[PDB]
């Protein structure tokens, strides 16, 4: 099935914990596939214009670990419960790629998770402006605009609305499109 194939692939770029103990600032982001019309699509979320750090950027659900959190994958999970009100019941984490370095102290940690067909979001408005997705195809084949940077511009066929794709955000949404759609027969 379409669901066993996108697991079985995903798992085979599993890092798990090997990075997860290293003494950075330490922040998870979750990957959520949704699958809808027989095609998996990326959950984004749009940051609210009242942040102080990249307000109105499209992001992936996340943030900083705390003391509670058992590892770096309930980071992601209790980051994204209070964001957009995904339920653990309602994602399945499959696996943790490669994590991302930046400023010389933190490190990143993206997991992919499957979130279930009835999820539907409720953007905490203090925190999320928009929740939306794109379809996992649309990454092998997007509209660049040069910014000089490289930025994808997605327009939702339902209403005509553009958002920008960036940097890390960007990279991810490919880095999992090819690692799911690469070589598959039609
Ligand atoms: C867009 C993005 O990926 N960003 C913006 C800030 C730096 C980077 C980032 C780094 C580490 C973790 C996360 C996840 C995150 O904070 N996501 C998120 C989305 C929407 C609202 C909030 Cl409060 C948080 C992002």
């Amino acid at each position: 099935s379409m669901l066993d194939d996108a697991k079985a692939r995903l798992r085979k770029y599993d890092i798990g914990g090997k990075y997860s103990h290293l003494p950075y600032n330490k922040y998870s982001v979750l990957l959520p596939l949704v699958a809808k019309e027989g095609k998996l699509h990326l959950l984004f979320t749009v940051r609210s214009e009242k942040l102080r750090r990249a307000p109105g950027e499209v992001c992936f659900p996340g943030g900083k670990r705390d003391p509670t959190d058992m590892d770096d994958a309930a980071t992601a999970l209790r980051e994204a419960q209070e964001e957009v009100g995904l339920r653990p019941h309602q994602v399945e984490v499959v696996c943790c790629l490669v994590p991302c370095l930046i400023d010389t102290d933190t490190l990143i940690t993206p997991f992919v998770g499957l979130i279930d067909h009835n999820f539907q979001a409720q953007p905490n408005p203090a925190e999320v402006k928009d929740v939306f997705l794109v379809p996992l195809a649309y990454f092998l084949h997007p509209q660049v605009h040069d910014q000089i940077n490289h930025i994808f511009e997605y327009t939702n066929p339902e209403d005509g609305v553009t958002y920008q794709i960036k940097g890390m955000t960007a990279n991810l949404a490919v880095l999992v499109a090819f690692i799911i759609l690469e070589k598959k027969p039609t």
